[PDB]
């Protein structure tokens, strides 16, 4: 039919039409939004794709950008999930539109959605991020890009013209730049546009709220477990450097232009190969090619830009899962596995804490085991092991979002948090992870509502509940509905209240503090202890 | 009217007095003189033994209190003026009192001695609420106090110098012990099974005692009652204890230099001065302004202490030795009025958080700013950072954490750990008569009315229920002396209090209702100031 041909300022589209229980919608995957950033334009800023002749197939998802593939737990729900399920390129920066069938007639709030996967990962065409059931229940119209990770994407010779940094952010900034120019054509509003994203997509939200030649793109963003001052979201100049000319000797590459040019050489897949070895030390939730603090987009150290910035006008939802730092212990803390209960001992505690909190004095380390074992029962193991999961998870998402939130809010934003703590019936990874980061996705998205996966009823209606409170956001400002005082009222995260909501299947509770007396420890002491010693 | 009250010290004859509780009667010998008096040139100087006299020596009233600064805070008041000296004062003050049973016992039987707190600047064994009447009465031992020298009387010291050598108010405690290793049996005293026991800096310094060989031959049992010897105010320094005397000498005007020796004529000079003037000086050498800290305390000196009691502590003798500690609720409370920005008895003290910040530079003197700013983290509630409600109680767990919990906490677990038999309580129960108001609890002191039994002296008006419990804890006390053990030797029903262990950390509760068991002595707090603050400290 004609709903499935439309076409932007670079040329005519070709959809699909996809099948959702409540109806169909109209989708058009793959979209050119850049010149390939191949041979010369590796690690180059993206070049605007020129228009075209001819018809594009939209139809299915495009190429992933080239990205570690993770083989710990091979064949595995849990892991697989998360991995590429398309081929690797470095032709990979397309997006995609969902619409709803009838295209709206009038101009539809957009939901923009930037995927995380610690800036090394991760790919739009992922089943977890299927738009079609969050267009179809609440008649929005919502966009996903690809933007290039790893060395491609965030190597950095900082001063160099030929390795500027940031480049997988400014990925996402001209994706930005296409919706304003083009999500007209689908219905969409340009001038109401939701940036959300999970953890370092979560983090690439925060750091456009902190640029300004983006800051004019969108209007409300959300940020899903993750913040840009987390201690893994940036490294510092001398850092990048020092990182990226690292991986240039393990790749036998002998200044900076021609450091550049060797590496332009090699195939993309022997970059990949080398990735996690130009780490400093062995830890856990760090990663090698992240954004750097350079001067360009980021004008100064996130947390700087943050401390002295103007939210005036800004509504921000944020929140963190009940168990943020758990699923990342399996990935190098010593004793832990997703087969057994993983009952570390005492040692394997102490040593987990030198891993999870890389890079600091033997002082502070102390200060951090002197907060967090449980000194009645210092080598119980099942305590070491919760212990040790909020040492990761805490230090890493909640008190950096949490500071961010507490900032925003009072320097004028309207901030509304969440702690999403329900346990997904389908969770392939064991129970002590409880809820493990990433694992709100699939309800934010709709999943359930897909009939080939077998969730409960009452999880049906849980994720239409979270995905109204999010399309109730992006219309609004505001999770809650206007002409329904009843509903349980989501209040504002403020610096003194403190008050978040719980987002599980019972009613929403109001919670207050969202781990105060631990984020006081991250936040406020231990930089002064650091600053002192 | 009998010759149970007439008895003879190896130093001459004694004339007592017959003591009356409900339960019956009690003999008592009240300031027996064992040391020469501390006059003139012996002012500052150890202690001598009293040479022996002719004739009956008046045992009837009891003798002097050390001199000492008298509370001026709230004149009147019985919160207060409990612990004011209640004798005429005089450096003429080392007498010491013995109370016996009626029918003196036909068997040795296991002696209790007294050392009296006040952080050794203050006390007397003459206060109404250290009369012993009741418990040698209830429970059939015999019980010692003594008077020793405080303030700068008992601890001001030039260490290395002959006429101020220092720690001579614990020379006059231990001078006391040798009397009744001598002359306890005369009364019917086991000189082989004595247990002391004493509060605060008399804990402080039944704790000194055990960890100076020349004491441990005069105690089998030791009471630790809201003290330690570890403590950051129970000791000093020699070149702190050398700072704060040489500052008392300038204060009252001690120039004069002429011939011999710098330290042999400054003391001299100090010898001259009047007792009061010394005493209105005493809290200005103190080093910053402060709560629970006192100017002169014992010095580790060499001698007496060959090393600080925590180092001491981990490298002791205590094997075979048993041990009674314990903690009021709400031990820093009483404190707060003495300097805490905010706080009376009358007022309820809801502070501002920037009157907090302040209190805990005033309760945790000695140390940096960063560590300040730890004690800030730990005590603040960052849900309620402002609540004045909050704010007032957690400045009161600073300085009572800081202060004793921690320090008894840390001599508890060592001591157990090297072979001692150790048993921990928390005196949580606030009696009725409570002269202090209700946002201070169970303040540091208030456990001593009901261990001697004074609510069963019918002038006060204490509940029936709290002279069953006094009676009680009475029974407590005196079972650990007669045998190391407080419970009942084979209650049956009576739930058993379980020894205090380093790892299992068991305390009981001792309030109207039974022996609760407990674990853990504000265990996550005493980590950070047991454990992490000195390597904070030592590392900025
Ligand atoms: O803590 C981490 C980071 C973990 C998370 C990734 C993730 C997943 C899903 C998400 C997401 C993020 O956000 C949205 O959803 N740690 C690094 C582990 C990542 C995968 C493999 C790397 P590691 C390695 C190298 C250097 C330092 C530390 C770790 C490895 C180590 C131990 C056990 C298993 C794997 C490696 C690299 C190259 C060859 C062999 C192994
Ligand atoms: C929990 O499991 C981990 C890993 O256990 C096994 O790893 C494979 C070798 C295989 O046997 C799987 O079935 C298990 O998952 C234990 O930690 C490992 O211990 C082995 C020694 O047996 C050591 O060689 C590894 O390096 C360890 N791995 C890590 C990451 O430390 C851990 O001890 C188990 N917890 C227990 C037993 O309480
Ligand atoms: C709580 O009381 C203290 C002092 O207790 C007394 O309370 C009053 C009835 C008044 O007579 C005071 O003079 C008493 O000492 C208050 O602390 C002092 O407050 C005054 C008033 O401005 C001030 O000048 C002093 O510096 C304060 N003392 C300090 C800071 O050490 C305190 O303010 C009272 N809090 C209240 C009433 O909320
Ligand atoms: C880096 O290394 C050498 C000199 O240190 C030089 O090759 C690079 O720039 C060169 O500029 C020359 C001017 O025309 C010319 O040889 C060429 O453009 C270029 N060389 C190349 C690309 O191999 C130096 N680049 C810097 C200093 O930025
Ligand atoms: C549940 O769904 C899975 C795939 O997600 C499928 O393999 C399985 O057969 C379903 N359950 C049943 C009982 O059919
Ligand atoms: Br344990
Ligand atoms: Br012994
Ligand atoms: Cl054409
Ligand atoms: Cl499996
Ligand atoms: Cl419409
Ligand atoms: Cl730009
Ligand atoms: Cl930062
Ligand atoms: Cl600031
Ligand atoms: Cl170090
Ligand atoms: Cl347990
Ligand atoms: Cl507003
Ligand atoms: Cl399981
Ligand atoms: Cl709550
Ligand atoms: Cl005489
Ligand atoms: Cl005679
Ligand atoms: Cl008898
Ligand atoms: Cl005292
Ligand atoms: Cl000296
Ligand atoms: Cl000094
Ligand atoms: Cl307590
Ligand atoms: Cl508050
Ligand atoms: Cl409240
Ligand atoms: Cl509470
Ligand atoms: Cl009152
Ligand atoms: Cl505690």
């Amino acid at each position: 039919d004609a709903e499935l041909l439309v076409t932007v300022r670079g040329g005519r589209l070709r959809g699909i039409r996809l099948k959702t229980p409540g109806g169909p919608v109209s989708a058009f995957l793959g979209i050119p939004f850049a010149e390939p950033p191949m041979g010369p334009r590796r690690f180059l800023p993206p070049e605007p794709k020129q228009p075209w002749s001819g018809v594009v197939d939209a139809t299915t998802f495009q190429s992933v950008c080239y990205q570690y593939v993770d083989t710990l737990y091979p064949g595995f729900e849990g892991t697989e999930m998360w991995n590429p399920n398309r081929e690797l390129s470095e032709d990979c920066l397309y997006l995609n539109v969902w619409t709803p069938y009838p295209r709206p007639t009038s101009p539809t709030p957009v939901l923009v959605w930037i995927y995380g996967g610690g800036f090394y990962s991760g790919a739009s065409s992922l089943d977890v991020y299927d738009g079609r059931f969050l267009v179809q229940a609440e008649r929005t119209v919502l966009v996903s890009m690809n933007y290039r990770v790893g060395a491609f994407g965030f190597l950095a010779l900082p001063g160099s013209r030929e390795a500027p940094g940031n480049v997988g952010l400014l990925d996402q900034r001209l994706a930005l730049q296409w919706v304003q120019e083009n999500v007209a054509a689908f219905g969409g509003d340009p001038t109401s546009v939701t940036l959300f994203g999970e953890s370092a997509g979560a983090a690439s939200v925060g750091m456009h709220l902190l640029s300004p030649p983006s800051r004019g793109l969108f209007h409300r963003a959300v940020l899903q477990s993750g913040a840009p001052n987390g201690p893994w979201a940036t490294v510092g100049m001398g850092e990048a450097r020092r990182r990226a000319t690292q991986l240039a000797h393990l790749v036998g590459c002998p200044n900076d232009t021609e450091l550049v040019a060797c590496l332009r050489t090699r195939p993309a897949q022997v970059l990949v190969n080398h990735e996690w070895h130009v780490l400093p030390q062995e830890s856990v939730f760090r990663f090698s090619f992240v954004p750097v603090v350079d001067g360009d987009f980021l004008s100064d150290t996130p947390e700087a830009l943050i401390n002295a910035g103007d939210f005036h006008g800004l509504q921000v939802l944020v929140g963190v899962v009940k168990d943020e730092g758990s699923y990342f212990l399996v990935y190098g803390a010593p004793g832990f596995s997703k087969d057994n209960e993983s009952l570390i001992s005492r040692a394997e505690f102490l040593a987990g804490v030198r891993v999870g909190v890389p890079q600091v004095s033997d002082l502070a380390a102390e200060a951090v085991v002197l907060h967090y074992t449980d000194w009645l029962h210092p080598e119980d193991p099942a305590r070491l092991r919760e212990a040790l999961s909020d040492v990761v998870g805490d230090h890493n998402v909640v008190c950096p979002v949490a500071q961010l939130a507490g900032r925003l809010a009072a320097q004028g934003a309207r901030v509304y948090a969440y702690v999403f703590e329900h346990r997904a019936s389908t969770l392939s990874w064991p129970l002590w992870m409880g809820v493990p980061h990433g694992y709100e996705i699939e309800f934010i998205f709709g999943i359930p509502l897909d009939p080939s996966r077998n969730y409960t009823a009452e999880e049906k209606i849980f994720a239409q509940r979270l995905m109204r409170y999010w399309a109730n956001f992006a219309r609004t400002g505001d999770p809650n509905e206007p002409r329904d005082p009843k509903a349980p009222q989501w209040p504002p995260y403020t610096a003194g209240a403190q008050q978040y909501v719980s987002l599980d299947l019972r009613p929403l509770e109001v919670r207050r503090g969202l781990r105060a007396q631990a984020c006081a420890f991250w936040n406020r002491f231990l930089p002064k202890l650091l600053s002192a010693t």
